[PDB]
């Protein structure tokens, strides 16, 4: 059963779901619009081990970031040339990780799933690489897996990235 | 609640879920097999900039298509030696807009999500990027994301494409 | 509605759900955790024609292997530089089919979906390129896509790849 | 969750819940009205022993009925001044078995509940004295047990009686067989 | 699905379920507890013909009332012997009809059921001879049928008298009509 | 949604709920069918005032009771003249309280409804003059209030006399307290 307006509305209200900051304006008919945030991480090490504490580099961005498909090959001729042609202020190629200015915390009846915008998978920007499901019980910011699929994307800061849609489970769970 | 074959026929039949055209040959278990449009968009803009108006081209095919993944390489030499090789009609690399022929109409208290086939899955092969949800109310054909991740895939006009998966909403919504 | 951990226990236990092997320490809030198998499968044709029987290759490896993005652009030095840095057995670059260690059967009132971990989705590394919606009465291992969309990404023999989420459908289903 | 209208339209037009007579009017938010046939049983014994088959009367109305509460103490006398007065064609004291016209099939994923209906209710008419819930997988019509609780009460043939009320199982049953 | 606590005061916070007056302490784990009005309605008919506009007398009490079962012959003498042994402003006997304090409203997507409270269950005192089912979309107070089947029974002005059991429609449903 | 036979059986085996003695046999399509205790309760009070503690006695069948309408006048001689009749351990008239044997413990997503048997209902045997929902949490046997409307009917020690239809919560539901 997926929670509709209504039922988001009745949930945020009572505490049920915790979701900060909080917008009425972004509940849709059966999702709730979330933001993308302004801090990024880019992974700097040649191979990914999860045995292995991976290296990264935080970036903070100002207003947008210009997202390209891998192996864009962009060089610093080609940065500079972006930059001032689409006033981005960062621009980087393959996988870039982001997250949600909303804070949530689900209930033990509730579990969640994540989906990147509809207009932005129109142009083949997508915000998660998994189906998205999130945990009842699970407490914190959406984390986001950035990827072009067909050229480069701008993407701003605060600007809507994807909704999430509600779920309640057939019996409460243990976490 | 995940609608079954029998719900969904039900739904078909007293107009509550509107499938234009519909075959109850396509109907799952428990989802609805979509079939692929004839016709496809090309954006053709340097970037993606969802702040302005997006310029394409609109392709129409007679029989099928040859999808090649990004930054394939395609050559006027490459693409005549695929269209005699295969006989596809078109050949593009990258990101495709696409169509399912079924134009659909959700109630108020069904929310529904469109998946991609599996046997296109296999071959990977994708016509979605997201999640796919769809909003309660929502009214209109599909639109289909196609990319391909490993080798050109061969797509044909009106073959079966994806699936809608179709969910009933704790509540009714506003829209 | 999404089945909790207690649903889960409740329906392998009478059988309802079958999973082999099963750990109940893979039960997760609403969820439960798949493992990855030894054995993959690579296609070697020029493209994807479903028309048509495809051609593979079976591919076993021992501990693990590296999956690399497409176009990787892997020689000869390079896969010795991979396998001796890393331990990997076997290093492919593309898309690899891979498939779960559990075999699994799905009563005709459950739809289950299949979604890659969260920790590789987090280093761009996808196990299934759609939703993952399972028909109910579904029988059989699931089968995996693996791609890797920005670093190339170590996989270990046996290691958690992802999770099923079941849900209940509305109606039992004919199948 | 408890089927709406649009819920039992659709269960009856593809057949999965079997409704005859079916009448599309009888159809209200979120139940289906039955209604009162026009034959009846009355029990003919000193005391009920499930462990034998009751003695009883069936009797047949050709339009209606006066039902009064047990222990009315009905004499020929004043069933003849009821009967002339109200013009009812047969009158009773206590309980009274009666059935509904329609039949009914459920499903294995559909459990039904009988109950009798509020406006007679308000005068202290009983056409059930139990919850009333059917197992999922019943074939047949629905018996009622009829008790008037305050002072006669005036039931006419084919009147709606009472409602079916549907909800959904959790999963499919078991209707205690199968065929092959 | 019934409604547990959590869904009940969100509904009734939403307004999506109307109840006046509402005690958030009348929500129980999967119920709320509604109260006794002290107007009650006493028939006045030699026999109940729903073609009818039944009489009735309209009594209103200012604490208590004692409910007899019926048939248990309340003469002057035994009625000013209860009233002055046990302090009750009013004796009846046999059915009467009363209402809860309560108004609600349901919304199209909610069916309620009211069952009397089984402490008065207990002493074989009932305020409801049906399921009790009300459709989805109803709007107004809720009429009580009281009825003691064992000894006469003491209730009290305002107090606890039942509960509402709030369930899921499947679908939303059509309440039977619209406005524009 | 109503828990079919399938659901009955997982949450007895995984103890979410408790049901003793259990009786795999008692599981039918969509309820649970308990059993009739051999202890009864009878009141023994003029009026039942529920801000007192009610006299009452406490008897217990060796394997039969025969329960008589009220103001059924049970004199001596016309209870020896049944029990020599029928063989039956006691002889009661009205109301009187019973128990099932089996023990219950619902969890927090669970609501149960008890119902006395349709068999019994056919004779106009009710085990209970309530709805007969359960809240979730609750712990414990099932208290009976035992009426026969139309004639005496027999009921023997340990023999099915209702059952409970389990229900999903919307959500989980507050018990009413915690502990740590
Ligand atoms: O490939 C697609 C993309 C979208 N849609 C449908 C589903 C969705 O409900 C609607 C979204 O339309 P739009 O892009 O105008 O809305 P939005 O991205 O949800 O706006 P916002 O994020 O501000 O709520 O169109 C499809 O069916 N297929
Ligand atoms: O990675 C995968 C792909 C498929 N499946 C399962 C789920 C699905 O229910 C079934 C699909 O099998 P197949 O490709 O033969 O069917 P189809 O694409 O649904 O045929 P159609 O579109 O004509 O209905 O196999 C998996 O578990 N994992
Ligand atoms: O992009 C993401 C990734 C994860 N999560 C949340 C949802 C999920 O419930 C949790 C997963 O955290 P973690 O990667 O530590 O766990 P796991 O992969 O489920 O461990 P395991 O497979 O051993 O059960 O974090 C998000 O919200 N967004």
């Amino acid at each position: 059963m997926i929670l509709s307006d209504k039922d988001i509305i009745d949930y945020v209200t009572s505490k049920r779901i915790i979701i900060k900051p909080f917008n009425k304006d972004f509940v849709g008919p059966c999702s709730y619009d979330v933001t993308l945030g302004d801090e990024f991480i880019i992974y700097d090490d040649e191979v990914y081990d999860l045995s292995k504490e991976l290296n990264y580099k935080r970036i903070k961005i100002k207003n947008s970031i210009l997202v390209c498909p891998l192996n864009y090959n962009l060089t610093e001729e080609k940065i500079n040339y972006f930059k001032e042609k689409y006033n981005v202020d960062y621009v980087v190629e393959g996988g870039v990780l982001g997250t949600t200015n909303e804070y949530i915390e689900l209930p033990n009846d509730i579990s969640a799933q994540y989906q990147g915008r509809s207009s932005l998978g129109r142009v083949f920007l997508t915000s998660h690489q998994t189906a998205g499901w999130i945990d009842a019980g699970f407490k914190g910011k959406i984390t986001l897996e950035i990827v072009a699929f067909d050229k480069p994307v701008i993407l701003y800061k605060n600007q809507r990235i994807g909704q999430l849609i509600f779920s309640k489970l057939l019996s409460p769970a243990d976490v």
